[PDB]
């Protein structure tokens, strides 16, 4: 029961009907370059700062491009696809090269500015894991948008305190991440 | 102080390049019914006991339906899929409804009597998590088949004390499971 991404009972209902209603047709407008704002604690993202993600939309998947700083400090590219569930769910597959393919709902969005993220994983013990992120499409994200995630993820019971604030700004070199 | 499916260092290199030259020829031969002999704590695994795997290979993937009982005493059935990694990989993914998808890699089987699966993820904190599994053509596995899965994992550095056998047999309802 340790870990703090490790929770009790089921994953949560999320509604997901209405957000692919809602989402399906506006795919267009979600590609483009996301910053990671914010995260839950999260034992499978690779970059720990300045964590920038490039998203082209080809009509049936996205392709991305995450870059930025590794743990270790140095620059790191990460190859990853965004696709809806092979079994017909409403819900979107986030699949990354040399890792695994996990459940992706986008909970709420304006294309505009920001994006709230959510993913989870049930176990046979009656647990469940999940993995929360708030996108903006800036550097910085103002807090009106901050907070429109903090309450779209109260509203599912997440506990929104996991949240921990991304390495982003003038410290990253953008610039040569684009190059990578 | 961590469970025992966590593990120091990196997942091994296994030689998924020569497996999988070995296996795409012999799809055909993988399709049909297996049973799991025994796997390593698996915190994902769904069905407890009579775990039964029905494949059909449709030409790109194989399409399955497991079943057994549940950790709660009840018939269970799950669907699932086998495809080839999306990013080109030597390797399968193994993805089911309402769970997510991992890799999964065939390190030795012989098609009629005996598979040895694997599937590694590294984390971004110096460990990773594997699940290795024994299939069966039959509810049970003779010592013989047993012990070149053994060998097969021990080659790999995985600590084969770590397997569990699975409830098979007589007393499971097979041809009730064949049905759902």
């Amino acid at each position: 029961k340790i870990p703090n991404f490790v929770v009790p009972g089921k994953c949560a209902s999320v509604d997901r009907n209405k957000l692919w209603a809602e989402q399906t047709p506006n795919r267009n407008s979600y590609a483009g370059v996301w910053y990671q704002f914010a995260l839950t604690n999260n034992p499978y993202q690779l970059i720990e700062k300045c964590v920038r993600n490039e998203y082209s939309f080809d009509g049936k998947q996205f392709v991305i491009k995450s870059t930025g700083i590794a743990y270790d400090g140095n620059l790191l590219k990460r190859n990853g696809k965004l696709y809806p569930n092979p079994f017909g769910e409403p819900h979107l597959s986030i699949d990354y090269e040399n890792s695994f393919a996990a459940p992706l709902v986008i909970l709420e969005t304006d294309y505009s500015n920001y994006a709230c993220l959510y993913s989870c994983i049930d176990y046979n013990f009656g647990y469940h894991s999940d993995f929360s992120f708030i996108f903006s499409r800036s550097a910085n994200l103002a807090d009106q948008y901050v907070k429109k995630c903090e309450a779209a993820f109260k509203n599912i019971n997440v506990d929104t305190t996991r949240f921990v604030k991304t390495v982003q700004g003038s410290s990253c070199p953008y610039d040569t991440q684009k190059t990578l």
